[PDB]
């Protein structure tokens, strides 16, 4: 059948036929007119039905001959008398409106399905979502139009609270009255619930028109808004969106289905809300301008397991009107005062003439419901009486069920509705137990509600209390909510591949990912020894610092709006936001290294980048504070965090702005003049002291108190406490600004020495400049091999690829291993005493040290690029060759468009050579330099230098080279000028921002380097080596200053919440908005003023009576 | 409290509230205990009990102390010289 449907549902066509009234209308004839009229008891006449038992029939009399005996007249059941079929009607209507086709999905079936077919069609085949709340209206029929006001209000709160309950407003679909109000409800407040409410229209199969068009299996069936000019018959709404067409009968018999959507109201009833929430889906009631069969309706709903609530809403019409006045003039929980039936029989009987026989029987019908008024509800339209029917639906269902305040807020928490939480489920008097906010937190965490943990934190869950390690590992091993799918991916990464199909995440596997994502040497607190044992092993199982334990979760299950919550919570914020930083860079980094179908990449780093500008904007709101306190925050020792530093952290994830931000690059500043005061010393005298020791001991230092905010080494700190002469030494040699230019000037002489031995005669054996030569690149080789090996991660394979990534660092070991073949092949030759340069290995030696010197002269832009201006068009240059790649690829091309038409008109008896590939290239280059080979152009004029190179052609050659530096100088230079000047300020500003952020690597590999340059450093080597065999800088605060940093860590992070929302409130934006808010709330009660007042001045002539 | 807390972060280090309060009518009394210390405590009110919990933005607390729970009458008179020797210090 290709449907679920019709293997399963089905309709009922009426087999068997009846008489009716047995008056045939009129005129005489009896027998064929009782054709034309008697509608069966079913209600369609006997050749409405073309049953196959009855079609077959009709030639004889029809089914049942003769009289039948009046007793089995009395005999038509549905049951006994029509078959259920195969469904025939179901499909997608479309409505005809302003630019909405509204679609729906209609059935057709028989009223006997089980009530779980139903549910299952409703999930499974129409692929509806279970809901959070079930709104029943029930109302009376053709309610002409309510107040404008009261339309309003009804037609805003139904849609918010299923719109944020993702509720089923269940309905009962024909076109006049409360699918009516329902419809034009939506149509007034659609496009922003368009796809969240879901209303089912529960309507038979008997009133409906175009019933024969509906018709028709697996269609897209169409349907009309022209309303029948004559028909009582009623039509679809347009705005509901499935519509469940019951079937028993034919037109009229309007009372079939109420049954069935009874049953819907039944099995979403036990089915839960959540998976993790135990409470049912709830259903509510809600009455507006009803009818007399209402309060009948209302009463079986009160006496029920459980009990369905109803929200009436008085003011509307009749029923709810009614209901409204006699439960609100009801005693608390029962009868009346002096007796009330005088007034409410009358007031009964206005609405529908009763009359003393029934009107009494509604007071029946009506103590039952006024007598369970704690599951009544009901909304005073027009007296702010809970902020329409939102508040008051969903209210409903938390006061009237005499319930635990743990299942009320729990509703909240699957309907994520804080303010009915907050202000009815929080509210003064409410008493809680021991643990079941807690329970609430571990459900809202896992759910990623944000607002309920903040709200639950409000009120008083404790984070330390809550958060324990078999907790916290279930939070890891939840997919109850939004989940990084990642986690798996890295977890398995670091299991060595294998995971179980349980693998049930621990703690440990957690800290392992942790340090994978962190890199380096970071060592998570799960990972150590002391969790290692009290974890195998399961106050000691709660951690000390649980809210930093939450923002790696928050981060690892990519929930950055959780995160950004669980980071304002608790201290070490810059640290923390900085960790992210680098926690999600590295998630993104192993995502778009992998095979996915999302990348999930732009969304973790911008994640990060997130995070960082955090961080960033909180060290800009320190150093506005103090600024020799912010320079000591970069540097204190986290101890949460592995020991690291926020600055560290930063460096970690290339988080330039931070780095490059004036606090850091100050703090820079001070670690490279060491104990030296350079503002009141002069690079004058850093030299001279080199060059004269004694010129040391009358320069200016720095006090232990001007030292305080630097990281220091521990031996440097040990000379802080003490300043003496051999102190006073090793506060200069130590201080990198000192080991910088004691290099320079050992590198200045190098060249000097270097430039020497290759410009003047080379002999048999090095000269003593070549030897002190030779020695520097040695000894310059053992350090940058020291520099590899005491640099970072032990993993030998990440040092190197790290150190080979600068690029001199790269030009170094070219340097360096072209320089000793060359001495290879210098020393290791025979000379040849006739002439030196006969031997061809002296040569090759040679020159690749006059080569080998061009990389040991583009090393003096490194020690120029530590200058501030110099330094950021040193990288510069490096951006700008690599973004005219493409310029000068296409100039090579016009260059070889000219040179080989050239060579090969004016050399045209040319055998293969490689001068060939000379010719094509040389001279055409020289030309985008001003060389023109004037008197080569025209070889056949008298003033030509090549006149031997006239023949057949070379006429041709001019015209080429015309054209030629057209395009190559008045085209491509200057594009390329053009190209230099617009690309010029971003390429600058990119360069300032890598230059100051490459002063960190450069200024902190001087702290360690040793204190002699490479021809003596060998000695500091040795001594190095000895006390090896024989045997970076940290900021030491006291305790005291320790306290007083972290209490100037919280002041910052306070005015910076504080400020960020004091300049939004002080905005235009933000004041336009709200004045635009508040004149539509006054100009609502200035014309509600001006309505009262207007019933006041009606009130001088009547008191005037 | 709740009036600081409707009008905090303006007046946050400017506003010192010192409640002067008996070390009798007070909960988690044995927590507080303690030299020195970062001491604990909670904002989950006791389900039951007739006793009272401090408040959330009271800055400082004088904890006096002669008997045990009950007996909220003895830190009255301390609270009064508090509000004599500030009386004979000069403003400015
Ligand atoms: C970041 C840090 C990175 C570090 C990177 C470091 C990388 C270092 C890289 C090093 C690569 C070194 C390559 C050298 C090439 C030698 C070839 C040569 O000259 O052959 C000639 C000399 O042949 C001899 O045997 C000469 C022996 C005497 C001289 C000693 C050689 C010193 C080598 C230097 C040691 C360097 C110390 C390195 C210290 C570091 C052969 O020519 P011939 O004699 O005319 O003819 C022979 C044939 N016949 C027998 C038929 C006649
Ligand atoms: C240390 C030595 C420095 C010396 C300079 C050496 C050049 C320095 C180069 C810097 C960056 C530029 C990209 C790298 C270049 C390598 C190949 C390449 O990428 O090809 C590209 C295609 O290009 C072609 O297919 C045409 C190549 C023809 C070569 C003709 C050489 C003629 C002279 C000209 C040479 C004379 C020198 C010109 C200097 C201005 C593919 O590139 P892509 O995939 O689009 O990737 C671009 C970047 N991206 C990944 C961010 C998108
Ligand atoms: C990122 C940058 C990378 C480079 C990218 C670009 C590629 C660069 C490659 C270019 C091709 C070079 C091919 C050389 C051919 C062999 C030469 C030879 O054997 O001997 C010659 C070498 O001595 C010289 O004087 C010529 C060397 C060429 C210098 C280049 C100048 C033009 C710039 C080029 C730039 C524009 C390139 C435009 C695009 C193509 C000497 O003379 P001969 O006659 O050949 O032989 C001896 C005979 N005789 C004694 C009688 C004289
Ligand atoms: C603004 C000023 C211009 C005024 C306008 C009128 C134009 C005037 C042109 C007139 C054409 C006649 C000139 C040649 C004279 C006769 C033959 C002769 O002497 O040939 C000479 C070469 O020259 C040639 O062989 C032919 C040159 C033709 C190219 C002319 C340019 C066309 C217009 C513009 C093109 C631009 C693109 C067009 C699209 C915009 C032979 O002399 P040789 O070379 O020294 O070699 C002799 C020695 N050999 C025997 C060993 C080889
Ligand atoms: C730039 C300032 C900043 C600091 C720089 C770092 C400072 C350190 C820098 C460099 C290392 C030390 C340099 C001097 C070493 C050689 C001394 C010498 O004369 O050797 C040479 C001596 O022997 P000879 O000459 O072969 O003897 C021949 C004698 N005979 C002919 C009589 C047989
Ligand atoms: C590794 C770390 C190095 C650091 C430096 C420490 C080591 C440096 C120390 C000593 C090394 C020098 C040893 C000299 C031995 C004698 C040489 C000789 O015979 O005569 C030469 C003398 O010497 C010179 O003229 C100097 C040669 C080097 C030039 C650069 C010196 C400055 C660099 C380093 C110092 C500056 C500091 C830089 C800071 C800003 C030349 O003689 P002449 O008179 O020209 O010959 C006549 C020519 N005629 C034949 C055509 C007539
Ligand atoms: C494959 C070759 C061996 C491997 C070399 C690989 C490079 C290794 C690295 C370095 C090499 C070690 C230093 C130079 C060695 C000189 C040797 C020499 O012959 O000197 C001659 C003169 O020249 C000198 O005496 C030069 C002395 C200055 C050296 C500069 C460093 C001093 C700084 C201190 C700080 C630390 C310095 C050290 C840091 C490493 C004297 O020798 P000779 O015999 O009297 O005369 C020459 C020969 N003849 C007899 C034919 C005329
Ligand atoms: C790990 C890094 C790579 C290392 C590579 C390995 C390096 C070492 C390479 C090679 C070893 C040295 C060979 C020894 C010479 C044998 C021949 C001989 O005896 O002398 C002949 C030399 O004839 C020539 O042509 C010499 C050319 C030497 C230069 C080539 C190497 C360039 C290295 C590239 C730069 C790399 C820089 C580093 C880049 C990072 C002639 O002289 P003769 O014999 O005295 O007398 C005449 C006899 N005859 C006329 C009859 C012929
Ligand atoms: C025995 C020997 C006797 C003495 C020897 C004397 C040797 C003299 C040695 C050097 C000459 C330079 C002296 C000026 C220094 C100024 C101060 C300074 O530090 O400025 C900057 C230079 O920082 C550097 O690192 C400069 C490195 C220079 C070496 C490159 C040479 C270029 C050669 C290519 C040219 C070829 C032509 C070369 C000639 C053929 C750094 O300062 P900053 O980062 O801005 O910090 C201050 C910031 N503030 C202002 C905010 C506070
Ligand atoms: C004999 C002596 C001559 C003079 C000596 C001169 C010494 C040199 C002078 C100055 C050196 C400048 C310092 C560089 C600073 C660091 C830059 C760096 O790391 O790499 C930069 C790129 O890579 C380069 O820029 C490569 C180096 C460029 C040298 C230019 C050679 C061109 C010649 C060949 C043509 C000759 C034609 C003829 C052929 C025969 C950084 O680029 P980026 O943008 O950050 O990132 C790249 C990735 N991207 C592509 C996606 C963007
Ligand atoms: C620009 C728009 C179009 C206008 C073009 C105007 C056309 C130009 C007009 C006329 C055509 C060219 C010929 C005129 C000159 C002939 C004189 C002569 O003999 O010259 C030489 C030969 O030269 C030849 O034999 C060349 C023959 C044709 C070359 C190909 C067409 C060039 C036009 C390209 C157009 C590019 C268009 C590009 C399109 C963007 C010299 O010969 P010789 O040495 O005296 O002979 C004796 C030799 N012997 C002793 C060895 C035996
Ligand atoms: C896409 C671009 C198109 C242009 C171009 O790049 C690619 O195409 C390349 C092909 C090259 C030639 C290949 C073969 C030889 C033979 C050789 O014969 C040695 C003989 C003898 C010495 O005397 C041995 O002993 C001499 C050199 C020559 C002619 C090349 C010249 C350069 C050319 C033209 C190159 C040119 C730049
Ligand atoms: C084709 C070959 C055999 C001939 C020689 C090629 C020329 C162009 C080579 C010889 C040595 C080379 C230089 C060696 C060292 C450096 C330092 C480096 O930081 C940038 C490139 C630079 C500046 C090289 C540029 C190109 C260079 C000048
Ligand atoms: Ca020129």
């Amino acid at each position: 059948q290709k449907s679920w449907i019709e293997s399963t549902l089905t309709k009922r066509e009426c087999v068997y036929i009846i008489p009716s009234s047995k008056d045939p209308h009129r005129c005489l004839p009896g027998c064929q007119i009782c054709q034309q009229l008697v509608r069966c008891f079913c209600g369609r006449l006997v050749k409405q039905h073309a049953c196959f038992t009855a079609s077959l029939a009709m030639k004889y009399s029809d089914v049942k001959l003769g009289e039948h005996f009046n007793q089995a007249i009395e005999e038509w059941s549905v049951e006994k008398h029509t078959e259920q079929s195969p469904t025939d009607a179901y499909g997608v209507i479309n409505f005809q409106g302003g630019s909405h086709s509204y679609r729906a999905k209609y059935v057709r079936l028989s009223y006997d399905t089980k009530p779980e077919i139903i549910l299952q069609l409703l999930l499974k085949e129409w692929q509806m979502e279970l809901p959070k709340l079930v709104i029943s209206v029930h109302g009376g029929m053709q309610k002409f139009e309510l107040h404008p006001r009261i339309k309003q209000l009804l037609g805003k709160g139904l849609i918010k609270a299923a719109v944020t309950t993702g509720a089923w407003i269940l309905t009962g679909g024909v076109n006049t009255g409360v699918a009516k109000h329902v419809g034009d409800a939506l149509k007034e407040h659609a496009s922003r619930s368009s796809r969240k409410i879901c209303t089912i229209g529960i309507a038979p199969w008997g009133v409906i028109e175009n019933r024969n068009d509906l018709v028709g299996r697996d269609v897209v069936a169409p349907y009309q808004t022209l309303l029948n000019p004559l028909s009582k018959l009623n039509v679809l709404n347009n705005l509901h969106s499935h519509f469940i067409l019951v079937d028993d009968g034919t037109v009229g018999k309007y009372g079939a289905e109420v049954r069935l959507r009874r049953e819907l109201e039944k099995t979403i009833n036990q089915q839960r809300i959540h998976a993790r929430i135990g409470q049912g889906v709830p259903v509510v009631a809600l009455i507006f301008e009803g009818g007399p069969n209402v309060i009948l309706t209302v009463l079986e709903y009160l006496q029920e397991s459980p009990p369905v609530p109803v929200v009436v809403c008085e003011g509307t019409g009749r029923a709810a009107d009614l209901l409204a006045y006699i439960h609100k003039q009801t005693e608390e929980g029962g009868n009346l005062p002096d007796a009330a039936e005088p007034d409410i029989i009358s007031t009964i009987k206005k609405t529908f003439n009763f009359g003393q026989s029934e009107a009494v029987h509604l007071f029946q019908t009506m103590m039952e419901c006024m007598k369970k008024k704690e599951l009544i509800t009901v909304f005073h339209i027009g007296s702010e009486d809970h902020q329409d029917i939102d508040v008051a639906i969903l209210t409903a269902l938390l006061k009237g069920t005499n319930a635990s305040a743990f299942d009320q807020l729990i509703l909240t928490l699957a309907w994520d509705r804080v303010d009915i939480a907050k202000n009815h489920v929080f509210v003064y008097g409410q008493q809680w137990l021991v643990g079941s906010l807690e329970q609430a937190m571990l459900d809202a965490l896992v759910m990623d509600r944000v607002s309920f943990v903040k709200l639950l934190i409000e009120n008083g869950v404790s984070m330390h209390k809550f958060l324990t390690i078999p907790r916290l590992e279930e939070l890891y091993n939840t997919k109850q909510g939004p989940t990084n799918p990642m986690l798996f991916h890295l977890i398995r990464d670091v299991k060595q591949g294998n995971l179980p199909p349980g693998y049930k995440i621990t703690l440990i596997d957690i800290g392992l990912v942790i340090e994978y994502l962190m890199g380096g040497t970071y060592r998570c607190t799960y990972t150590r020894k002391r969790f290692r044992l009290i974890y195998n092993s399961l106050e000691t199982k709660r951690f000390p610092y649980p809210l930093n334990e939450l923002l790696i979760w928050a981060c690892l299950m990519k929930r950055q709006v959780m995160a950004r919550f669980l980071w304002q919570h608790g201290e070490e914020s810059m640290a923390k936001a900085l960790v992210a930083c680098k926690i999600y860079r590295s998630m993104a980094y192993e995502a778009k290294q992998s095979d996915l179908v999302d990348d999930t990449s732009e969304e973790l780093k911008q994640y990060s980048n997130d995070f960082g500008q955090l961080a960033v904007e909180l060290l800009e709101q320190s150093f506005r504070q103090d600024e020799t306190m912010a320079m000591k925050l970069l540097t204190y020792e986290l101890k949460n965090w592995s020991n690291s530093t926020c600055l560290k952290l930063a460096v970690s994830s290339r988080l330039r702005p931070f780095v490059a931000h004036t606090c850091t690059q100050m703090l820079l500043s001070d670690m490279w003049m060491g104990r030296l005061n350079m503002r009141k010393n002069s690079w004058y005298k850093v030299i001279l002291s080199i060059l004269v020791p004694p010129a040391i001991l009358m320069l200016e230092y720095k006090t232990k108190a001007e030292m305080s905010h630097i990281p220091q080494s521990q031996d440097a700190h040990q000379m802080t406490m003490e300043l003496p002469i051999t102190r006073k030494f090793y506060a200069f040699y130590h201080a990198p600004i000192v080991k910088f230019w004691f290099n320079t000037l050992a590198y200045l002489g190098f060249l000097m020495l270097y430039t020497f031995v290759v410009l003047v005669k080379m002999e048999q054996l090095p000269s003593v400049q070549e030897w002190i030569v030779i020695a520097y690149i040695f000894t310059y080789a053992i350090e940058k091999v020291r520099e590899v090996f005491m640099s970072e991660a032990g993993k030998i394979s990440q040092k190197i690829k790290v150190w080979f990534s600068d690029y001199f660092n790269v030009s170094d070991t070219i340097a360096i291993i072209s320089f000793f073949v060359g001495f290879g092949l210098r020393f290791g030759a025979k000379w040849n005493y006739i002439n030196a340069y006969d031997n061809h290995v002296f040569v090759a030696g040679r020159l690749i040290y006059c080569l080998n010197i061009i990389f040991w002269y583009v090393r003096l832009l490194d020690f120029l690029a530590v200058n501030q201006q110099a330094g950021p068009y040193v990288m510069m240059i490096g951006k700008m060759v690599a973004n005219m790649f493409y310029i000068v690829v296409i100039m090579a091309l016009v260059l070889l468009s000219f040179g080989v038409p050239r060579k090969a008109i004016l050399y045209p008896h040319e055998e293969p050579s490689w001068s060939l590939a000379k010719d094509i290239v040389f001279h055409p280059y020289w030309m985008i330099f001003g060389e023109v080979y004037a008197y080569e152009i025209d070889v056949c004029a008298n003033d030509s230098t090549l006149p031997t190179i006239c023949g057949p052609g070379t006429w041709l050659t001019p015209f080429l080279q015309a054209v030629y530096l057209f395009v190559q100088y008045i085209i491509m230079v200057n594009l390329l000028i053009a190209f230099f000047n617009n690309v010029y300020l971003q390429v600058k500003a990119i360069s300032n921002i890598v230059w100051k952020y490459q002063r960190y690597h450069f200024i902190m590999a001087y702290h360690e380097k040793p204190v002699l340059p490479p021809p003596l450093i060998i000695l500091s080597h040795i001594v190095s080596l000895f006390c090896c065999v024989c045997k970076g800088p940290k900021l030491f605060l006291t305790e005291e200053d320790q306290k007083k940093l972290h209490d100037f860590e919280e002041q910052c992070v306070e005015m910076y919440f504080d400020e960020k929302d004091d300049k939004f409130n002080s905005g235009s934006e933000e004041r336009i908005r709200v004045t635009f808010e508040r004149v539509e709330q006054m100009s609502i009660q200035i014309k509600e003023v001006g309505d009262r007042v207007n019933y006041i001045k009606r009130s001088l002539q009547s008191l005037d009576s």
